[PDB]
């Protein structure tokens, strides 16, 4: 349910979102 299909996934957007916001984190 999110476990790893949105929460990051490895971006998702938010951990790209949140990879430093693969800019800010």
């Amino acid at each position: 349910a999110g476990k790893e299909k949105i929460r990051k996934k490895l971006k998702n957007e938010i951990k790209k979102k949140w990879r430093k916001a693969v800019i800010a984190w």
